[PDB]
């Protein structure tokens, strides 16, 4: 029944200076909560991942774009919540590695088995395990993979590739870093080659550059990975106009959208945080990114078309969407770039719920692969790292700190983080769980075996 | 019905290197969750605050004392979870201050009205508003206030004092910083004086030192605050032995335990984090604190006696327990001191749930006032701040970083953080809520007006 509620408005109710004015709740949630619980099987699953979107990343984005008492229409409107752990494993010893990377974590929600950082679709012994996209496809469901990063990147790759090192993008690199994976050595092939092999119905993102390499062995040996895609019946799109034109995407006519050479461009602009930037520099106000060409589709646009095409399959669909640069910008210590991307992920989460709400059998999940560096500190702060002051929507200054790395790249962190869901089987994300339970939650919802 | 479950075992189910081995869930939670939902009124309420206990603080403690795949028998066993916001207000402008202190936040969950940092029980206008402990007492319910910090510190004081500055501990300071509060100027009195006025049934913690001042005005002017307590029917205890002897604590015979001049001592020892400590210094293994005399009671012991005493009142009770030094040690950049205290709080949370489980009408809440500085980073990290390497229970190294302040004290952070509950009306903590909603959830559960 379309009787399961999405959080309507969790914004502050009134005057935050007045008693009860900062409240986000209007009444008791006991009933509404009872109405969100359902162990009926999910027909569809949309999994939204914001790379590096820890609770801290979620708070700074809200504080700035919607103000402290604000509310993310998408990101915050999911009724059921919990916290989950995402530690990885040390390759040699098999003990825990408290801070995972994009590859070991992505692998965990995809296969349900922990692995060492850098691995994609294999356990610590180097044995392959089937991904949820692969199991979806086998049962007859439709499949989609959407991201704002190069399709070869860890997060989207973890669903279609089984390599020993995330560096094995296309043919050349594979030969050198994943020899037992290289096609000419009789391996399954590079990440790019295994993606074309996988043949999901809809694949959208960046990474057009690796597609320029020519394979070394196999049927298409000699031909660039791009000619092969063509040669195998893939529809190729490079912009919004083209994307808007596709009316079908199935096994006979799978869709492949390559919107950028490398990663798709970020939405906002802002300088990079600096030492004492909060006390030596004026407050910043993010502005749109000039280089972002009007033709490059947005995550929400892409999520919209994907869901439109995929929902045709009467059996069902599984889709994974990732706002990839929150993390990348968090690594670069660029508050504006980071917040812009969280806002961008929120627009897509809204499209997800919209469909969810009116269909009634879609399970939607929103979370991140791990926590990151960014911190929200006081304005008078004298930090050892990189800081910047922002003018928020509250019309107040907000200071952000990056202080875990003194190298050119800010580092991930291992704190447990938020996981939120809405729909059939959402109860399984409440409480403390582990990134791997997610794999199991999905599989059970769709009734895969 | 005692049919409402607490989370049994959320530890990894088996071999974490194996498929399904890291899972924390055994089945579907939809039913178990349905059985945790109840809008029946709560007869009692126990509120446990870990000062500065952000998700990061909880992860590190677990990683160390229980290992990555571990599970806090108390802190992690609460079935319903959410994330809540705790921003404060700028005094002048009344706009949000994204990073609150111990006072503004404590005031928020006590009165339900946001305030500026430093304030205890008054809004930005300086108007007093009633605390949840006060409303409890008026309804006839029994009340208790437990903490390991000076009873005059922000967290426990926010429940019984209405001053303009948290610095107004006893008579002297009040006269100079809260003149319009000073007893001699016709004010309600210093924090300490207002505490003895409040007359909760059970009050345990530190801060014996301030009780040595003599009041300036009123009926007991001339007499030290201690003689006054005695003069007003207060039982005074200073250690375990003495504490174990009380068999009654009511309005006629209220219990006041002062177990330390300042803050009670921390449980573990370990050196302080240092610049490149993780790379220039050997891994650390915390050890018990030599100075912690065997006679100073522990948080769990105190929670145990208090609940024992308070549960006599047939009408009900309201209790607040605080593990205060997680924050203090977090400020001091001492990983062992911080982790020892979280474990200590976990023991109390266990004692809380034990009662809850068998009584059936108690609502238990475990959360923090705000997030803090500590981060869990990679072993080879080269950070600008303070780091240290620990040998966890997994027999692996874990590195912790402190890098938001270059002053002698590490700073708070403003990330939304976990809030977990078990019992009647626990549904109101799921999803995104604000620290003030907590004031309203408790009041409605106990049916206060
Ligand atoms: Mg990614
Ligand atoms: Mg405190
Ligand atoms: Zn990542
Ligand atoms: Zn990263
Ligand atoms: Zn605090
Ligand atoms: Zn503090």
């Amino acid at each position: 029944t379309p009787e399961m509620p999405v959080l309507e408005n969790r914004a502050a109710q009134g005057d935050i200076t007045a008693p009860g004015g900062a409240r986000r709740l209007t009444g008791d949630q006991t009933a509404a909560l009872r109405d969100s619980l359902s162990d009926k099987p999910a027909k569809n699953i949309i999994l939204l991942i914001g790379d590096g979107m820890g609770d801290s990343e979620i708070t700074a984005a809200r504080n700035y774009a919607e103000g402290a008492g604000g509310f993310f229409k998408g990101i915050d409107a999911l009724p059921l919540t919990g916290q989950y752990t995402h530690y990885a494993l040390n390759k040699k010893t098999g003990k825990p590695d408290y801070v995972t990377d994009g590859a070991a974590s992505a692998t965990a929600w995809s296969t349900g088995v922990k692995t060492y950082n850098g691995a994609l679709g294999v356990d610590i012994h180097e044995k392959d395990h089937p991904t949820i996209l692969e199991m979806a496809k086998a049962a007859g469901l439709a499949t989609g993979n959407v991201s704002t990063a190069e399709l070869q990147d860890a997060t989207p790759a973890a669903l279609v590739a089984h390599v020993t090192s995330r560096k094995c993008y296309g043919p050349s690199a594979t030969s050198e870093k994943c020899p037992g994976n290289a096609l000419e050595k009789g391996g399954k092939g590079s990440i790019t080659e295994q993606l074309l092999n996988a043949r999901a119905d809809v694949t959208l993102g960046g990474g057009a550059k690796t597609f320029a390499e020519t394979a070394t062995a196999g049927e298409w040996q000699g031909k660039t990975l791009r000619e092969q895609a063509q040669a195998r019946g893939y529809q190729l799109v490079s912009d919004a106009a083209s994307l808007n034109s596709v009316t079908e995407a199935n096994q006979q006519k799978p869709l492949l959208g390559l919107f950028a050479d490398g990663n798709m461009p970020v939405r906002w602009l802002g300088p990079k945080a600096t030492y004492h930037g909060n006390i030596d520099k004026p407050a910043v106000t993010c502005t749109p990114n000039p280089q972002r060409n009007d033709s490059v589709p947005t995550l929400a646009q892409m999520t919209d078309k994907a869901i439109e095409l995929l929902s045709k399959n009467e059996k069902g669909f599984f889709l994974q969407v990732e706002g990839a640069s929150i993390d990348k910008q968090d690594h670069a210590a660029n508050p504006c770039g980071q917040i812009g991307e969280t806002v961008d992920l929120d627009e897509a989460v809204q499209r997800a719920l919209e469909f969810a709400k009116k269909e009634g059998n879609t399970l939607v999940i929103v979370t991140a692969d791990h926590a990151h560096a960014s911190q929200i500190v006081a304005p008078d702060t004298k930090a050892p790292g990189l800081t910047q002051a922002l003018n928020t929507k509250d019309g107040a200054v907000m200071v952000m700190s990056y202080g875990n790395s003194e190298e050119d790249s800010q580092e991930h962190t291992g704190s447990q983080l938020r996981i939120a869901a809405y729909g059939p089987h959402a109860a399984n994300v409440v409480g403390l769980t582990d990134q791997t339970d997610l794999f199991y939650t999905m599989k059970a919802a769709l009734g895969l075996k």
